[PDB]
C-alpha cells in the first residue's frame, strides 16, 4: 500500500496572482492561448482582466465562450474546433467547474485524438499523452476542479453524465487570485466556506488519511476556521485567505477519500436539490460526533486550529470541543441548524439512509455505519430534540 | 507579492513504492528509459531492484552509470550521448544528488539543444521546453534534489561549479521508497536527520514563510522529531518515516528561503570541510534562541510536535521549551554539543562571521544579524560556558 499524491506542478497565490500568467507563458515559450470560459465572465469584464494583461505583454490569444453549466459532448467538440482553427497551443481555463472540466476534455482529446467521440473517455481514460498544457484561473471560491484529475461531461444522445478520471488531465499551473473571484452574497460564502471545511475534516479523518494529506487538510481547517466569519462579513483579506483555504483543502481531498458527510449529503441533492454546501454544513458536526472515537488525536488538532485550548482536557472532552467549535461556526455564519429547515422530510429518511449506505464514498468513513446508524444520524440532524 | 509553489506533479511513498514505476511507465506510454546512476549502485545490486521489475513488466531500458560525485560537463555530454544512441525517450534517476542533477542537465539539453555546451545553463536558464520526463528514485535519505529546480555541474575547463535554476527541470514523478535507501551508519542517519530538521525549522521561520510552506514544514518537523531516535537505532518503520520526512521538508524548503543556520554552517564547510549536517545540527538550537522573539507563535508549534506540552506556558517559556527540545534531540542521537568538538578554531570566528554576513541566504533570517551578533553566536556554539 504505497500512497500517491497528484498536485499542480506550479501554483501562484494572492490578490494579483493572475499577473504572474504573462511571465509564465513567456518562460514556457507557448505561441497562443485558447481561453475557455462562458459568456457571463466575458460580459462582466472578468475575461478582459486577463486579455488586457496578455495584450500589454504581446501574447496571442483566441476565445471559446460557449461553456454552459453541465458541459456537453457538443461544447467539448465546439471548443476543440476553436482550438484547432485558431492556431492555439495551450489552454487558459477561466471560470468555475464547467470551464475547468471543458478544458480537461479539450486538452486530452487534442493530444489523444482516438477519443474524438468524447464518451470513450468515461472511467479511467486509457490516454498515453498528457493534455495540452492547461493554465487554470478559477473565478469561484467554491471550485477546486483545477487540482483534481476528475471531470464530468453530459452525454445528450444517451441522456446521462459520465465521470472521466485521468492523471494526464491535471493543469500545469493554477492561479489562485481573490481579485478574479470577488462577489458572492454572504449566505453562499457561508455554505461554500463550510463546504470546504467539510471536505478538509472528512479528508483529515478518512480511512486512507496519511502524513501529506494530513499536513494540507489541517492547514485548510486552520485557514477556513480563521477567515470564514470575516469573509461572510465581506472582509477583503478574509476573502484572500478563503481562496487559499479552498485550494489547500482541494490539494488534500483530491488525493484521499471522504466519509458519511458526503455519503449523506449526496442523496439530499438527489431528492430535494439541497445545495451540496448547506447539506454538508448541517450534517458535519453530527457526523463528527458519530465518528469521534475512530479519529485518534485528530479532533485535538481541529479544536486547537479552530481556537479552542484543549491540551489540559482529556481526549474525549477535546473531541467534544471540536464538535462544539463546528456547531458554533455554523451558528455564527447563518447555516440552518437542522435538515428540516431546508425541507428534508422525515418519511424520506429510510430511502436517504439506503442511498448513503450504497454510496461508494461512504466506505471512507472511519466508523462503520449500518443502515440503522445512518437512519439515526439523519434523525439527529433533522430536528432539535430540545422539545 | 504573489507566492509561487513548484512541486513534483506525482509522488509515490512507502516501502515498495518503486513497484509503482512499471504501472506509471505503462500509463504514460513511454517507449524506453535511460537509467542515470553510478557504478556503485550497479555493483551493489540497487539498480537491479528496478531493472528486474522493468524486465518482468516488459519495459525497455538503457543505462548510463558514469555519474561521479560533483558531476562534470563531460559526464552530462556522455549521458546525453547514451540517451541519443539508445532510443530512450525518458529518464530514471537512480541515486543521490549527483545522478538527480546529471538527469536534470541531460533532460534539459535533450529538449533544449541550443544549450549543448552545458555551461550556458548557469543561473536562470532561458529554456522554453520542459526537460525530457524524469522519474526520480533517490537512494540516500539525505537528498531532496528530486523536488528542487536547482542543479550543480562542475566546469573542468574553467575550474568551477555553476548553479542552474530552471522550473523546466522538475521531475514529473518521485518514488520515495525506504527499501531503495536502507544502510547508513547511525552517526550519519543522525546528522542527515537533524540536517532535514534544520531545513524544516529555518523554512518554517524564514521571512518569506507562508501558509503552504508552513503546512509542509511543520509536518516534516513532526515526522523527523517522532522518528529520528528510532531511525538512528535502526528501526525499520522509523527509516520509512525519515524518508517521508526528508521529502516533505524538501517540498517546503525548495520553495522559500533559509536563515542564519545555513548562513553560518556554509563557511564552516569552506574552512574545515565540516559535514553540512553536523555543522547545521550544532548551530540550530543557538540560532533558534537568537531568533525566538521574531517567530510569532511558531515555536509553540515546534514544541508541541516535538512532544512538549506548552499550551499552559507563556509564549517565551514555550519558545524556551522548543529550543530545549532541539538540544535534547541533538544529545539523544549523538550530535557533538559544540563546534570546537568538530575542530572549529576560535581565531577563525571573525572570518567565518564575515562570510556568513555576506552569504545571500542569511537575508532570510527573521532577526537582523550584524557582524558582531554573528561573532557572538559562533562563540556561544563554539564552547560550553559552564566553566
Amino acid at each position: 500500500m504505497a500512497n500517491r499524491m497528484i498536485l499542480n506542478e506550479t501554483a501562484w497565490f494572492g490578490r494579483g496572482a493572475v499577473g504572474a500568467l504573462t511571465d509564465e507563458v513567456k518562460r514556457r515559450g507557448y505561441q497562443k492561448a485558447l481561453i475557455v470560459t462562458d459568456k457571463t465572465l466575458v460580459q462582466c469584464g472578468v475575461v478582459a482582466k486577463v486579455t488586457d494583461k496578455m495584450d500589454a505583454a504581446g501574447l496571442a490569444w483566441a476565445i471559446y465562450d460557449g461553456v454552459v453549466p453541465n458541459p456537453t459532448i457538443t461544447v467539448v467538440k465546439e471548443g476543440l474546433g476553436v482550438f484547432q482553427n485558431s492556431g492555439a497551443d495551450y489552454l487558459i481555463a477561466i471560470g468555475g467547474g464547467s470551464p475547468q472540466d471543458t478544458c480537461k476534455a479539450i486538452g486530452i482529446i487534442s493530444n489523444n485524438p482516438e477519443f474524438a467521440d468524447v464518451r470513450s473517455l468515461e472511467g479511467l481514460s486509457p490516454t498515453n499523452k498528457p493534455s495540452v498544457p492547461i493554465l487554470a484561473i478559477p473565478t469561484t471560491a467554491g471550485t477546486a476542479a483545477e487540482v483534481t484529475i476528475n471531470y464530468v461531461i453530459t452525454d445528450e444522445e444517451k441522456r446521462r453524465k459520465f465521470v472521466c478520471v485521468d492523471p494526464h488531465d491535471i493543469p500545469q499551473v493554477a492561479f489562485i487570485d481573490a481579485d478574479m473571484m470577488d462577489g458572492m452574497p454572504p449566505a453562499l460564502k457561508a455554505a461554500t466556506g463550510v463546504d470546504a471545511l467539510t471536505h478538509a475534516i472528512e479528508g483529515y479523518i478518512t480511512r486512507g488519511a496519511w502524513a501529506l494529506t494530513d499536513a494540507l487538510h489541517i492547514k485548510a481547517i486552520e485557514i477556513i476556521a480563521g477567515a470564514l466569519r470575516g469573509s461572510v462579513a465581506g472582509d477583503k483579506d478574509a476573502g484572500e485567505e478563503m481562496a487559499l483555504g479552498q485550494y489547500v483543502a482541494g490539494m488534500g481531498f483530491s488525493n484521499v477519500g471522504v466519509g458519511l458527510v458526503h455519503g449523506m449529503a449526496h442523496p439530499l441533492g438527489a431528492f430535494y436539490n439541497t445545495p451540496h454546501g448547506v447539506a454538508n454544513a448541517i450534517l458535519l458536526p453530527h457526523v463528527m460526533r458519530y465518528n469521534a472515537d475512530f479519529t485518534g488525536e485528530k479532533y485535538r488538532d481541529i479544536a486547537r486550529v479552530m481556537g479552542v485550548k484543549v491540551e489540559g482536557m482529556g481526549l474525549e472532552e477535546a473531541r467534544n470541543a471540536a464538535v462544539e467549535a463546528v456547531f458554533a461556526l455554523n451558528r455564527d455564519v447563518g447555516i440552518p441548524p437542522h435538515l428540516r429547515d431546508v425541507g428534508v422530510r422525515k418519511e424520506d429518511i429510510p430511502a436517504l439512509a439506503q442511498a448513503a449506505l450504497d454510496d461508494v464514498c461512504t466506505g471512507g468513513n472511519p466508523r462503520e455505519a449500518t443502515l440503522e446508524d445512518i437512519v439515526e444520524l439523519y434523525h439527529t440532524a433533522w430536528t432539535s430534540h430540545h422539545h
